[PDB]
């Protein structure tokens, strides 16, 4: 949890506009950078907060905004540059807002990719969770081109978290007008062709409402098995085929609870398991792996069924901090849940709980009409605090057991602290400090390490303090977010979603 | 949590038959017992697992034996009489099992048991010995005398009555029981001037509705605080169609209506139209019920499922050699200690949000369109079939009030191998533990200059059937940390013991 108020209000710097860089600044190191640490941290947020008088509502809706820390030798330099997405160019054009955002009119769907970047084959590609992705060059952020997923594959759109295999096979979800698809974007051939081009849907998913599909943010995989989790905020189609934005399209169902879905990954089939329990929303899956014939699936959960984004309106998050405690009161409580799901269903267990797992709290009821009720075991939980924007060790521990998981703590929705989860013992870790906003964590290995937790975290720090500089890079060790390095910058950085390190 | 394994099966002397002594045993003491600590732990429990040849089936068979720990100048005594039941006095007399118990069917209107194995608790100068039934048994706290019978049918209308009365500081009881169907608390008041039986001057003050017309649930103990009275709704069904059978052949599980949760208020006995529901969950054990700020704190010992939890207590389950006790629990539901909020205050311009604005809890109670209060619990410890269980509070000044310290019975695959300590605001543990010892439920007494809520002891009967040790000791632990002040060691065999009180003299 956080141990710190914010009334000085230093957080709306958070969402305060910025001009992009033409080339790199040189970072104020203090400390020592890592000499093995050798890449780029590239994040995606919003930079752009009004085109003029016209202002942006919701957090969500702000212009791509491309960031990258270079570290080589001990040394780092800054640069950001706007993604020249239709969005964009067509609002510097018309000096107003053209496009449609998430949670703001305009008087054709955003490609506003402000949310993540990830890999396919040697591209990179900024994304949002429309249909709409943009390759982006990762040297000098240039904006190369805008990729419909539509021309390759049948949904209307994909979240901004695919999983990433070891050989670069890429899996992501959209919903597909009603089911939920499964993308497989295959590795690089020899060919050297567009593997976006090779795009198949691989296994469907049911929906529990025919019109109505549910938001989805990202969702499980395993070497064996694909996870996904049907929550109660439902996208209303009706309303969407009618001055609305994406915002006003969102209801929550008050009965259905939250549906869990599994479906093999290498058989491409989805199996009919009624996984049941009590509502949610869900944005984070944090990892999933299989033990023994059950699939362990930690989350990120808000409990409840509003929609957790209806807290997320600029105006709201520009308040000062008594008032944005008070308009957290009645949101959904944040809580880190773990939920195991049988695959061996025996109707002789008819009433009983078969987690039979040795080392969890988790239950899961077979009932008479063949629904399989889950209770979580609960890894952390702390009042309007939340362990969010989770990160594991990825490479060698996504999709298998793991002992660690790294997090940005919210206080009422403002970021201003940096955490880590023993997933097994439940103890934690903070780094915090006074009028201090962090960003997701991003987890880099030492090259030759063995264990789990052996490098270090990688955060970009808003620091609206008088005597100190805007913003910085904070480099904290792994083991116990002891702080190792910061790269302190000359100018404001507003909020950054989501990134990934590029080793080179 | 426990860190121990049972190997060497030492938990099966819990359920071995012990004779009653003729007059108090002296307690070989280890350390010191505190001076301030004057008066009895009484404690119930089965003693007499069969009457000759004819076993009893399940843990809550065995016939009552009341036992009594003296404390006096540094000094303990031990001592412990079968409590003169019918069900008792009629298996010595006829040689067999002649009355029906919980478990075990017995063979030749319906004779319902007054085995009064599981609590005694103070009405006006007296003291009753009970079970769940009808009747309770009035029992001499000096002696361990059986004084008489009562009916409580013949005082108010109920079928039975809970082994868990709150009992206010001017001495009121509160119960609650089933009624042939509703939910009735029974008021006994404080012994009056006239000095006749309060239990004559006995009223029911408030009615919980039942959630099926033909089947109400099992009730093991209900929240109170000043202004309210707060009722758990199990999916835990009585089956009265059904009601050679025994009372567990007639429990069975309502799969759908997971766990309804109802609130009286006490002063103006009146039932609230608040419909607070959640996911399915056995319960056995309020921790502590307050009030903060129009929010009820509902701190309940819960089992996640709706499978019936006694159905894993049979003793030829309990008796089984530790893997395979392991194992039988493996399907069970999970115990978990939960915090529930219950908002008092329903705006129905927060439908669809979460109503719980007090700042130190993630518990939420989410206002439905059909006026129905989901609840989410803030989990306060949870362990792998390590169960928080037999909890006990510093009941006398913190009872139905906000509060900090909750102190429990470890409970490992069902196995009792720990004291636990809860700080329910910081969800700190500490734990108390030695191999092949086998502890009951631990009951607090404060210190008589006490300025903190967790200044005092607790006590706690364990049995330890290892081959260098005497069979059973009584455990004297600190409250504040859980550390050792002294043990009473006794050279005869202790069983199982369920719930008790300290009567200060
Ligand atoms: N990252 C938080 C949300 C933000 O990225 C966002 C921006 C714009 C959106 F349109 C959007 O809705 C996704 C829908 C796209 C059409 C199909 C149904 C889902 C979400
Ligand atoms: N504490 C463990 C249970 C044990 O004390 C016990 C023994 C005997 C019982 F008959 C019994 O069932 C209670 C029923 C009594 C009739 C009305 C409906 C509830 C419970
Ligand atoms: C660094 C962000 C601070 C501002 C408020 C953040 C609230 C997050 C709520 C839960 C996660 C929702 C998804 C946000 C990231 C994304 O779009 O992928
Ligand atoms: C000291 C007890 C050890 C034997 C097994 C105990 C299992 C208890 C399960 C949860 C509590 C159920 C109620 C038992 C006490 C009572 O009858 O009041
Ligand atoms: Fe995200
Ligand atoms: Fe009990
Ligand atoms: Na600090
Ligand atoms: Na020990």
């Amino acid at each position: 949890s956080s141990q710190v108020e914010h009334p000085a209000g230093g957080y709306k710097k958070l969402f305060e506009t910025v001009e992009e860089l033409s080339s790199p600044l040189t970072a104020h190191v203090t400390g020592r950078i890592p000499l093995w640490l050798t890449g780029s941290l590239l994040r995606c947020g919003p930079g752009l907060f009004e085109v003029g008088s016209e202002p942006f509502y919701h957090l969500f809706d702000g212009q791509a905004l491309l960031h990258k820390f270079d570290f080589k030798e001990g040394h780092v330099t800054y640069h950001r540059r706007f993604i020249r997405t239709d969005a964009y160019v067509r609002a510097m054009t018309e000096k107003r807002i053209v496009i449609t955002e998430f949670g703001t009119c305009a008087f054709e769907v955003t490609d506003n990719a402000l949310v993540n970047i990830y890999p396919v084959g040697e591209d990179y590609y900024a994304c949002t969770e429309t249909n709409f992705i943009t390759k982006v060059n990762p040297e000098t952020l240039e904006t190369i081109k805008q990729v419909d997923l539509c021309n390759y594959v049948s949904v209307n759109g994909a979240t901004a978290h695919p999983h990433i295999e070891n050989d670069g096979t890429v899996y992501n979800i959209g919903n597909c007008f009603i089911a939920y698809n499964i993308v497989k974007i295959p590795p690089l051939q020899a060919d050297k062709e567009d593997p976006i081009s090779k795009s198949e849907i691989v296994v469907q998913f049911p929906c529990s409402d025919r019109f109505k599909p549910s938001y989805v943010h990202s969702f499980g995989l395993t070497p064996n098995y694909i996870v996904f989790v049907e929550t109660p905020v439902k996208i209303n189609l009706f309303k969407f085929l009618s001055g609305a934005n994406y915002m006003d399209c969102f209801e929550s169902n008050e009965t259905m609870g939250v549906w869990l879905h599994i479906a093999d990954k290498k058989r491409k089939k989805y199996i009919n398991n009624k996984y049941r329990t009590s509502p949610f929303n869900l944005f984070h899956h944090i990892n999933t792996y299989e033990d023994h014939e059950f699939l362990i699936v930690d989350l990120c959960c808000w409990k409840g069924f509003e929609f957790v984004y209806n807290y997320l309106y600029l105006a709201n998050l520009r308040e000062n901090w008594e008032e944005v405690k008070k308009n957290a009161r009645k949101a959904p409580q944040p809580e880190v849940r773990r939920y195991v799901l049988p695959l061996n269903i025996d109707k002789a267990d008819t009433g009983k709980n078969l987690v039979t797992l040795p080392n969890t709290t988790a239950t899961a009821i077979l009932c008479s009409d063949e629904t399989i009720w889950l209770e979580p075991e609960v890894l952390f939980s702390g009042p309007r605090q939340a362990f969010e924007f989770p990160q594991i060790n990825y490479q060698k521990y996504g999709g298998k057991p793991y002992t660690y998981a790294y997090g940005l703590g919210l206080n009422h929705f403002v970021p201003d602290r940096l955490c880590k989860l023993n997933v097994k013992t439940k103890e934690t870790w903070v780094w915090q400090e006074p009028d201090s906003y962090p960003s997701e964590p991003i987890f880099v290995s030492h090259p030759d390490a063995l264990e789990e937790d052996d490098g270090v975290v990688l955060s970009v720090v808003v620091s609206p303090g008088a005597g100190q500089k805007p913003a910085y890079l904070l480099i904290l060790n792994a083991k116990d977010l002891s702080e190792v390095a910061r790269a302190e910058v000359e100018i404001n950085i507003p909020v950054t979603f989501h990134g990934l390190f590029k080793k080179s």
